[PDB]
């Protein structure tokens, strides 16, 4: 069979295929309370009906002021557990595994009131200057990721992913372009990584399941982070028990990025090879042929699909056809698939 | 602008495009109570997110023993109103109009216990022989369609379609092959049409909105009904205020049917021309080009899509692309569509 | 088997499928002598390798001043026979049948010097006013079509098509908008049809094989010709022994034409039904599904494909795949098809 | 613009895009004299009309007994020059550059009479045992490649490619599995490479244009050649002035090969990186997205397309559409592309 449709086991979780619905913000929590809405349910569950092996729920803030927008999903409150519990139950009932992306927007939070970051440096010209987190505020945030993970476990998620990419809080700490701290959380690569190190260790105190970490493998900026730096971080994450690194890139600051089909795959293959860590490839992957090639040539272990799943919720079926192979259809659509 | 994406107003309902999700049974009411489940919600709402102009909910039984299977949706009880109320609200919120198909499986009901029909004639050698409805029972069934329509109105549906096709109860009364009654509901075309006539008149006492009727325009059998018969019924339906005839075919009895792309279009075109009645074309229509041709050549007014919407929930986008035109995308997917 | 890939026999010619490469001018006779060039050979033969059932060569002038442009193909001289003989042999060798479209551009000829027409009326404000053909000149032109047909037979063509459409010479005689003659070739429909009648009768004196006539089934203009007129001409053509009417439309004069997929199909269906004449459907037919529908619903006998064959020379294979059926591939490409 | 459609210059040859028609035997020289036929002309020229940047003509034997089959093209005689001269002229006239693959089947020659190889070892159970080439016979063959190159230059080819792959003669000398010689052409890697070294040096005495070499980057067999060996050969070829290595694989002997989209790309990228040599990627590349990714991620410099160009001669257009970009169409098809 095609590798794209061959199961893979990570910890005590077996995925029926290697297609992953990349986390994508829907800005649909209209009550601004971080809760799920009917749209979210239809949005996610339809891709489970569509046979996506693993569905990763969009960035969910671990702190209200850590949201990107006031319409973001949240997991900073026990009040969020009930809705997520229904979502995981329904997604899994359709045959897919489900994960959640724990996040904090840091200096990129588009909210009124003080926003936070490792250093008081604004994202750009049109952004507010963030407040430099006190050492204790940083430690409180670590606890919030821990608390959020505990809620995710209770809600029934199969996988937890830490959002350490796209110029958000953790990414801000990792990069010297945004982290000018002179305390235990700044300076050396080890210190810049400390925030993430503590988040991983604390999350593991309440979560023993598959743990993913999404990173921006490059800042595409002089004096910023590059793949070499991330290969280093990957080795440390492996030692800590991280199961897979979801390889994205950019967004820490404005930069020129050459975008094209599979433009971030090199990051996934280099980390996989040099850090001996399973990786997720993402970035303009839109057809089954590319997906199969990435897996067969050992460039990544899972294929994250974003925008193509917005155009085609049933990408799994489309990819199967493109690869001239057969996959099980949801029972209700046996007469059409 | 392409005709497929041109609005049409029926009564007080304006459809934003001519794409209709054909009613398709999902056999997913696992509690065997005819109620909706999370699967149904995601299944239908996803096509609304997908911009389908009109979504018609699958055959919903007006009487429990009128179900095709014990996992069919139902609308025989006021308890069914709550679920449907949530569904219509959520579908309309995405920007689509919604309808429901009122039905009764007649002799094709796959349930334990007596099943009913106009005459005690089994569908085939593998089916149970139905019980001939008493005149009283027939009139009670008319009232159940009326009562069901009332529930549909309360639930917020935009359109109601009467299922008078696919060999089910109403179709059984219409055809001489299945109706050998010696009372007012059998014999001449007037008598054979009487059941449907009374259903339409009664439904109109509680529902003044768009009213569709799906028929099997031919039995493809000697001594059975053919397009000439249905043109006759269509003229009577027009006088009664039916707004559109959804043109399907067959299934009253086993028959040899030449299936091919647009194989039922001739029925929609003839009824449209000869009965001066708006029609819905359905049957192996899988792309925007065929849909546009059918509309532009005046063969039908609405394009019903069945299986292609099971393969591609976002057929509307796919069709827009095939026709080299643009249509509004759901706000949440503007970065992908 | 799909009707699109079902054989059909016209006279003594059996076509292996119903796909026809519509005649399309290539304006590539760079020596301005109407002779074939390597481009023409590869252009046509590639579609034969592509399994097209019948390839009709572009408009070939029966008189040099009857060319549309000075780079048109010609068949006004015996010197044109050698090239055509090689082309028909090579096309047939690949397994396809081949035809040629005999033509005369009339007032739409874009050449230096006097151009001719039934009446001195220019095509539009940008065109030169043609010279009214003397009765002698008209009869000489009839002989040139006859002589051209003789050359086509000698060159080995399987089918000959008379170009009586797109506002060219013959079409000009047929329509009241362009024909104001006061002799035997103008006035009543009998007189306006006379030019074509004589061409058909004379051609038949030297050619007994399949004979096609392409017409513009409507002028889309007040006081111009419409489908009713062409149904009348079609009945006369049937009596004369014409085997099939290739149904196109317009171009006699500028007009508002609603173009859409299958916009000329109604013409092919009406002529087929009312004149009991085999017809070729053409006009925005781009996929196997539409082609199959047209054939199965009895709207035409052959499917003429134009621009789609310019985008996809191997449309036959593409259509077979779309129809989920199999067709023989050229032996040399068995490892790819 | 897309890299796939950006020109690239090699020596004094500029390709308009980076799509290459991979050499593919057509077994169509029916007279068994190695000459071109009308089919060959239509076959190749149609892809030039189709905008393929570089068309590489199928394996052409440098010696009659070096043909794979008696229906192969040849270039062992001056009698072959005339036909090739017409072919290059016509392909270039349509806008493409053209190359020819100089070949010798060695022990895989399916011809009657003695066949040759470095050692008397048969390809398999159903193959004849080849005659071990005397040192002089090897030197004569080197001269034949030289002579063939001289003919190719006279015929007007833009590129010459040496076929050192697919288990044929040169490949046989390169691999220790098939080369057991104990003279100057066997033993060490240097000696096994000597035959190719001499062919390259001699060809360069009569040809100063772009020179490609196709290799089988792996024998997929224990004790056979692997990518490490070919990276070594690549460095030697670079020193000799070879411009690009066309990276295929296998066929020396029967072996288990895992085939999938882009299954030979790793060979192209490793040789490109470690030998600092331009490379051509080939092997189940069927869409523009994969092609663009290969080029943008620096895995190869040219994209060789084989079977997809047999299914779609106009792959260039299809790929352009897939990449949402525009490319010039042949003037004759401007109204369709
Ligand atoms: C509407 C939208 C919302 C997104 N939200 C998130 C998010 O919450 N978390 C994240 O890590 N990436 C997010 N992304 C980035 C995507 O997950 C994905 O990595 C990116 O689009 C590259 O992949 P693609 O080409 O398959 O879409 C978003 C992208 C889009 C288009
Ligand atoms: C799984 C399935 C369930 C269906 N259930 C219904 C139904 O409840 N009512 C109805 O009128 N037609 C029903 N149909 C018939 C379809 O609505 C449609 O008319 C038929 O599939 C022809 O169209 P298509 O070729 O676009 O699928 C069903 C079809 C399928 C495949
Ligand atoms: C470049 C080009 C040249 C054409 N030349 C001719 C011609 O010589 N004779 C003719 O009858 N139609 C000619 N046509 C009209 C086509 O045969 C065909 O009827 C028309 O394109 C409608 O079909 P299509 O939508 O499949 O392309 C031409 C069309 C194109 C695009
Ligand atoms: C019919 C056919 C003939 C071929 N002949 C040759 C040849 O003469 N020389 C060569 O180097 N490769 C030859 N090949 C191998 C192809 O060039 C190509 O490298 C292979 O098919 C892998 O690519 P693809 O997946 O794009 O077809 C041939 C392949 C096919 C299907």
């Amino acid at each position: 069979a095609r590798k794209l449709f061959t199961p893979i086991t990570i910890k005590d979780m077996t995925l029926k295929n290697r297609i992953v619905m990349s986390p994508m913000c829907m800005y649909s929590s209209h009550e601004k309370d971080g809760k799920l809405t009917p749209f979210h349910m239809a949005h996610y569950i339809s891709r489970a009906i569509g046979q996506v092996g693993l569905i990763i729920v969009e960035a969910s803030a671990v702190n209200p002021q850590g949201r990107i927008t006031d319409q973001d999903l949240g997991i900073w409150s026990d009040e969020h557990i009930e809705g997520f519990a229904k979502l995981t139950e329904q997604v899994k009932e359709q045959g897919s595994k489900i994960g959640i992306q724990l996040a904090h927007a840091g200096r990129k939070a588009e909210l009124e009131g003080d926003i936070f970051a490792p250093s008081a440096i604004a994202f750009d010209e049109q952004s507010a200057t963030p407040v430099e987190m006190s050492a204790e505020k940083v430690k409180e945030t670590v606890q919030e990721f821990k608390q959020a993970a505990a809620r995710a476990k209770e809600a029934g998620f199969d996988v937890i992913e830490i959002h350490a990419a796209h110029g958000y809080l953790i990414h801000e700490f990792l990069s010297p372009l945004s982290n000018h701290r002179t305390d235990e959380y700044g300076g050396s690569p080890e210190n810049r990584y400390r925030f993430l190190r503590e988040i991983i260790d604390e999350v593991k105190q309440v979560w023993d399941g598959p743990l993913f970490v999404r990173v921006s493998a490059s800042d595409y900026t002089d004096k910023g982070l590059d793949i070499a730096d991330h290969i280093g971080f990957a080795k440390w994450m492996k030692e800590q028990g991280v199961d897979l690194i979801d390889c994205s890139s950019g967004a820490l600051v404005h930069a020129d990025i050459n975008v094209f089909p599979g433009y971030q795959v090199s990051f996934a293959e280099k980390i996989r090879e040099q850090a001996d860590m399973a990786t997720g490839a993402v970035g303009m992957i839109t057809d089954g042929s590319m997906a199969e090639e990435i897996l067969q040539n050992g460039r990544a272990d899972l294929i994250f699909i974003g925008r193509e799943l917005l155009r085609d919720p049933f990408f799994a079926r489309t990819a199967a056809k493109q690869l001239n192979t057969e996959i099980p259809a949801p029972v209700q659509y046996e007469r059409g698939w």
